[PDB]
């Protein structure tokens, strides 16, 4: 996939039609520039020329300050389930209030909460509350190291474990220090190289079912199987990063998998939308934080157990996204991605929708999506062309065309999606 | 301060009294332990025999699932500033749900809030919002290491700087593994030898302007000043971690001071109850941030900008917790603070409150409290006898023996929280 000067001024254009369209969005953002660096406070946000701002939504749509109105197809990168406005969330949190905010003290409901997560996760025998994915995989990482007394993490290129070990790109400087060792996703060769040299001093395994924010990369079952064989067989702790794979199935990958890590990690929609992480696994490991124990292991942090999230978390899990349902929307979202497909094989037209259930993502590439390289090496130009053109369409996804299927989307909103991708096909064959 | 068998006897009776006192707690308890390691997910929650669950709380008041009642002088650790039913966090809550809830993208309520933020903390010039005190440390670390290459962070033993940077018994085998040094908080010899010694490798300087979870301990001018001095001289960015001193005038201890560090860190009550956390400073290290510049650092995080910290923490700011209340509640805390220890000095009890403000600690020993070793060695086995005596009064505090006024607390709170500590002290005469 080779950058041209045809792609670049179709890029141009689109952004300056996105500019054009949106004067009111582009007022907010020199104002928010004043109090907030690039007037961001979540890097993915950002978006040339400018991002929008959104003024209201309920269900699956929204407003735009500029008054245009989408569906949303983001579902906030897996966490907005529920949709904008969901009443069984809402009726959720006015039992929160009815409960008390800032109690300082446990209530029954955090108990509850767990009983909800343990039921359904069939390796999570214990659970910790975080306040985010990003938390959760810190503390999985604490158990690990703290456990095996060991230093080095082995984790995949492309992979996305929060704000502080984000390998979406490699390296990065602001990723917190740990022994962080890089393979290639998906490659057994190449990683079983790795484990032979490193897994004397390898603590932990720490891997996405699926590569979510990397491209929603499916996992082979051989790679699984070597790191599940190699972590058992070295003694390090195979961490399976469930943030975004966990809603699958009732119990996420693993369920379906048949396969079982040593600890999981859990976040974005299992707080019911609310601010949510959790850390789980097998009884032994967790144990450590016992705090009754000789040597127990310190989890602090002020809002884990707080009570929105303990209270919104247990109606998604058990009045709103039972297992069932999740079998339902994944099934759901294996028809949508199947639709994409068949739409764009009907028309030859060199794109692809990797994915699993109802998590998906467009890549400009017919060749096979296995790693962080060919995501990379598929056609970026046509991915930005692609994201301000479902925009104009009323159909709003990631910039990095990712989309995750909330309960609120229905026929009306997956008719209108296939539509748009039909239309970008007819409309950009030139490009393509 | 020595242990003795008649102080462990007391003990043993007032953990005892606790348990005949609280059965439903203790059922709890149990059926808690099968879910969460001890039936816990926040480790400072857990005190032996075991915890009391709480069932409901309105304002200051808070009622156990036994049918006891309290008032909270705990306020979440600083975080429960609005006690437990605020009308007005509860409105921005009902207006929050009103835009809608996981938007996936931006809205005006995150400028708005960076705006009050900005506006009231002299030294933050630009701001980003985090998930937790605890991500917002690890953000400062992050960019303190990234801007200036180097690995060594100076903190000080007694610190606590959130669940993955918690220094409160020196190094912790499950702190993220940054290089960190620990000096002796306020000593200013010996902080002066370990900045010659690290000054060339120090990335930052990490310190909280009084030890909050330590003990309340201020810290003095001296000390600060060698750190101001320090860090500008070697090139180390100094970090205040201002999550619990914020609170105590408008722009927390800087403003206070007349010293500015060059990043600060702030949570727990800032986000009105919600969760939150901020890191923000000088311009030019924050703007290594805006998505816009060429090697932009990447700050995620999936609630970073949600929208019901964004609307509760625009609130408490602008329409409750403003300027004027944060001075008036600090000269309320500082008449609270003075009074208890008045009643200390006229019983001729070997014991004082330190702090600042609205937050204090109890300890049992007139010596000076300046440092981590000396919040240690005063008594523990009798501060623990007041936790279990202010308990049977009716009044909750921190089991460590901090409270942290809230804006509900009263007349008749401060007064029966007075009357208890003399009673304390008077029933208590022959273990003092
Ligand atoms: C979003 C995500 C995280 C981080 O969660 P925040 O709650 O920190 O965004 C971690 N891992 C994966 C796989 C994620 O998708
Ligand atoms: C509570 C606290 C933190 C951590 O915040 P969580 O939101 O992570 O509890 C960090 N620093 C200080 C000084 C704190 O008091």
């Amino acid at each position: 996939a080779s950058d041209t000067a045809e792609k670049a001024q179709a890029i141009a254009a689109a952004r300056n039609t996105f500019a054009r369209d949106n004067p009111v969005s582009a007022g907010h953002h020199e104002r928010a520039r004043r109090s907030m660096p690039g007037g961001n406070t979540r890097s993915i946000l950002f978006h040339r020329p400018f991002p929008l701002v959104i003024a209201q939504g309920t269900g699956s749509r929204f407003q735009d300050v500029d008054g245009h109105a989408y569906v949303n197809f983001l579902g906030e990168y897996t966490a907005g389930l529920f949709g904008h406005s969901h009443p069984v969330i809402r009726a959720a949190v006015e039992r929160a209030l009815a409960v008390g905010l800032n109690l300082s003290t446990q209530t029954e409901n955090e108990a509850l909460f767990a009983e909800a997560v343990c039921d359904r996760f069939p390796s999570i025998d214990l659970v910790r509350f975080t306040n985010s994915g990003t938390e959760a995989n810190l503390m999985a990482l604490a158990t690990a190291t703290a456990i095996t007394g060991r230093k080095t993490v082995l984790a995949f290129d492309g992979g996305y474990h929060g704000g502080l070990l984000n390998f979406a790109s490699g390296h990065a400087p602001t990723n917190a220090p740990y022994h962080v060792v890089l393979g290639v996703y998906n490659d057994v060769e190449g990683t079983a190289d790795l484990l032979k040299r490193h897994g004397h001093d390898c603590a932990a395994i720490l891997v996405e079912p699926m590569l979510g924010a990397g491209g929603c990369v499916p996992a082979e079952r051989a790679f699984l199987d070597l790191l599940r064989a190699e972590a058992s067989r070295c003694g390090a702790l195979l961490i399976f990063d469930e943030v975004m794979t966990s809603r699958l199935s009732g119990g996420g990958a693993q369920e379906m998998l048949g396969i079982s890590a040593d600890l999981t990690t859990l976040g974005k929609y299992i707080g019911g939308g609310m601010s949510f992480g959790a850390f789980g696994g097998r009884r032994d490991l967790m144990e450590r934080f016992d705090p009754a124990r000789d040597g127990a292991f310190a989890h602090a942090g002020t809002f884990n157990n707080n009570i929105l999230t303990m209270s919104a978390g247990h109606a998604a899990l058990t009045q709103i996204y039972t297992r069932q349902a999740a079998s339902d929307l994944s099934a759901s979202g294996d028809r949508f991605r199947a639709n994409l497909n068949r739409i764009a094989v009907e028309n030859q037209a060199p794109l692809q929708f990797t994915g699993l259930g109802s998590l998906g993502t467009i890549h400009f590439s017919r060749a096979p999506i296995r790693s962080a390289g060919d995501v990379r090496a598929a056609d970026q130009q046509l991915k930005e062309l692609f994201f301000f053109h479902m925009l104009r369409k009323g159909i709003y996804l990631a910039p990095r065309g990712m989309y995750a299927l909330s309960l609120e989307i229905a026929d009306a909103g997956r008719d209108a999606f296939a539509e748009a991708l039909a239309d970008f096909i007819g409309e950009q064959r030139a490009l393509l």
